[PDB]
């Protein structure tokens, strides 16, 4: 559903992103589990932190910034190829699935934080056209998540 | 469940944001809503909206900053009556399961845009007891709504 204006600008604003990966990474996630303490409770090394410095140190809290982000670039890097991207997004639905046991809303939890994160630290470099190419990402993102969970029972 | 202390805090802070609730609880509901446009399939009027700048001016939206401010300024200032908070909370929850056919996540989900959004307020001034506090009376508020949907048989 992505067209060719609002891939190129996902991947141009992923660039940036991603020049400071894990980082914006770790940012992500410790917004993530401040305010959704919920989310924090899947993560066996994390459950029991509360101070957001000390989550900007966990091991095992910026492990998950780093693969989340590798995996997340390797959909974005291939937008040319939906379907290399609904093989990686089926690989991370039924890994969610099955392996972390994780109520899928998690995930439209988690892409809401993505999004304010990316509007704070680049405001400027985020018209209404790479908005919108955002949030075209996300639904897909959300929706092949979706799907990979019904496809394994859930 | 929540210290004297802890009143103290959270009445001292909310003070402050009621004196400019109706700019806060704007700038609380366009986080939302932006952030989480699923949540806009409730709101007949705006929904069609993507702007911020547009959402601000919705009376559909404006007129449910007020409400969000008006219930959750009862349930600060009677934060010394148990009875009281927890009536308040039945009473939106109930609300909100049968007439607004809502789905109990979201409540979950915009009680972290409200901590989200204090916590950019008093950003200069947010020690550690201050915020959990905060995390204390945000939880006290999702149960005690979640406790009212399992009462009416959702
Ligand atoms: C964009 C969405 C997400 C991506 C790309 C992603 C990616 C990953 C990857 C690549 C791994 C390592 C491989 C694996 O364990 O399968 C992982 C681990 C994990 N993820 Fe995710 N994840 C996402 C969302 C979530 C959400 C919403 C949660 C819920 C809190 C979650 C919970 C976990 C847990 C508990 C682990 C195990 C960590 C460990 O065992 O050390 N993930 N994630
Ligand atoms: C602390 C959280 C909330 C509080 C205190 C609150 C409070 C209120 C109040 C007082 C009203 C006026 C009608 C009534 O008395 O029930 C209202 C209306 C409404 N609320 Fe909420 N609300 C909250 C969260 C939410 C959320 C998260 C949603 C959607 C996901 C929602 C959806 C609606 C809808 C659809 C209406 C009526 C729409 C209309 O015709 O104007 N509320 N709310």
């Amino acid at each position: 559903e992505l067209s060719e204006a609002e891939r190129k600008a996902v991947q141009a604003m992923w660039a940036r992103l991603y020049a400071n990966s894990e980082d914006v990474g770790v940012a992500i996630l410790v917004r993530f589990f401040v305010n959704f303490p919920s989310a924090k409770q899947y993560f066996s090394q994390f459950k029991h932190m509360e101070d957001p410095l000390e989550m900007e140190r966990s091991p095992q809290l910026r492990k998950h910034a780093s693969r989340v982000m590798g995996a997340l670039n390797t959909v974005v890097e291939n937008l040319h190829d939906p379907d290399k991207v609904s093989s990686v997004l089926a690989l991370v639905g039924k890994a969610h699935a099955l392996k972390h046991k994780v109520e899928p809303v998690y995930f439209k939890i988690l892409s809401g934080v993505i999004l304010e994160v990316v509007a704070e630290e680049f405001a400027s470099d985020f018209p209404p056209e790479t908005q919108r190419a955002w949030a075209k990402l996300r639904g897909l993102i959300y929706s092949h998540v979706t799907a990979a969970y019904k496809e394994v029972g859930w």
